[PDB]
């Protein structure tokens, strides 16, 4: 049965992590996992996200497809940093290896780079140019793509050691710096280096920043990390007051001022969508949260935020003639950019570790479990999210501590 009294001890400090497929009644859990794993990663061309890359008939590495019908297939640090959790999660050495020889070798812009704010940061977007090589279309950061680098990192230090191809430790210390003085405004995670006041809710994960605390060795920088980890949680617990009842009707938001006040409307040149829309980046808030919840503990504010925001997700199904929630919400109201697909019914069903309502729990997990593996054009962002909540759901995405 789901566990509706989730426990304000996290399972980093207790060691003990849900199974919440196994709550739920659900068998061959493993199995799945590892086939879900195993597609993803396997030459297939129907689930399969890991594909490598060769100049010239030799081997380099290997990336993270972002495949794309309308604009043309791309390169992203978030799909590459996620899978490289991924295989950290599940030991698999090689293919984490062969994302991350990826992302240092031609993902990095340079150290000296002339632009002082882009100097180690991880341009966003690649794409494979018309004979086959690879080349940076926009070199600003996804700043999340750098945070889930260095988890990952400190994950694969721990887990396999550092006498390898790469020290992993060396690198991960070495992102984390990146972070603190490329993408960090008042110890709060930037949208941009060149806007301040501005992050977006989806980079914050506060656990994260914890477990980056218990990884450093310095003074100074531990108790850096966990001055992070409290703002962070600050700021969500400011958004979540924010976006409650009128007008925002309890969904979280793409873009959010320090403070947690949404952004209203667009604020630049180049901006996707307006910074008050649940989209497709604030999906993964509540999957967040339900991480947060996991490994440091269920408060007051978790269980709120999730029970809301699912709340509203099964009202908006029941006005919808569709009979489904959309994926993309404004104030309260859809926006008529489809039903709900798998990587939002995967993040929807990670929540549920701070949910306590187990009718909630019953339906969000259902619909998720439910779910074939996406395949198809729109596999990246859908397949990287459900390949993460597989994880997630089955007791498998852990913190790897580093003895020092």
């Amino acid at each position: 049965a789901f566990n509706n009294n989730p426990s304000s001890v996290g399972a980093y400090s207790s060691g003990t992590y849900r199974n919440l497929a196994q709550e739920m009644g659900k068998t061959n859990i493993q199995q799945k996992v590892n086939s879900t794993f195993d597609n993803m990663f396997g030459y297939n061309n129907t689930q399969q996200l890991y594909y490598p890359y060769t100049e010239n008939g030799v081997y380099k590495a290997h990336y993270i497809k972002a495949i794309n019908p309308d604009e043309g297939d791309d390169i992203r640090t978030e799909g590459q940093s996620w899978g490289m959790t991924a295989a950290v999660m599940l030991n698999k050495q090689e293919e984490f290896d062969n994302l991350w020889r990826f992302a240092k070798a031609y993902q990095k812009n340079p150290d000296n780079h002339p632009d002082a704010k882009k100097q180690g940061v991880y341009a966003w977007k690649l794409k494979l140019n018309q004979n086959g090589f690879v080349y940076k279309v926009d070199e600003g950061p996804a700043p999340d793509g750098e945070e889930y680098f260095a988890f990952a990192l400190l994950n694969a230090s721990a887990r396999w050691g550092n006498s390898g191809e790469f020290n992993y430790y060396n690198d991960a210390i070495t992102m984390l710096n990146t972070i603190k003085n490329k993408l960090m405004e008042n110890q709060i995670i930037r949208f941009s280096p060149y806007i301040d006041n501005l992050t977006d809710p989806s980079y914050h994960i506060p656990a994260f920043y914890d477990y980056f605390a218990n990884n450093v060795t310095n003074q100074a920088d531990k108790n850096y990390w966990r001055q992070v980890a409290t703002k962070s949680r600050t700021l969500l617990k400011n958004h979540f007051t924010k976006v409650s009842g009128s007008p925002h009707w309890n969904l979280p938001t793409f873009l959010s001022r320090l403070d947690g006040s949404p952004v209203i409307g667009y604020i630049f040149n180049g901006q996707a969508n307006p910074g008050q829309w649940y989209e497709f980046n604030a999906w993964r808030v509540i999957m967040n949260v339900g991480l947060d919840a996991h490994l440091m503990g269920a408060q007051a504010w978790h269980k709120s935020a999730v029970n809301k925001a699912l709340g509203f997700l099964s009202y908006a199904k029941t006005n919808n003639s569709k009979n489904c929630y959309e994926q993309v919400y404004s104030y309260g109201g859809a926006q008529n950019r489809g039903c709900a697909g798998e990587g939002q019914k995967a993040a929807n069903a990670v929540a549920l570790l701070a949910s306590t309502n187990a009718g909630q729990a019953n339906e969000f997990f259902n619909e998720f479990w439910s779910l074939s593996q996406p395949t198809g054009d729109y596999r990246y962002y859908n397949g990287s999210l459900y390949m993460l909540a597989m994880l997630h759901v089955s007791g498998n995405f852990k913190f790897y501590n580093n003895t020092f």
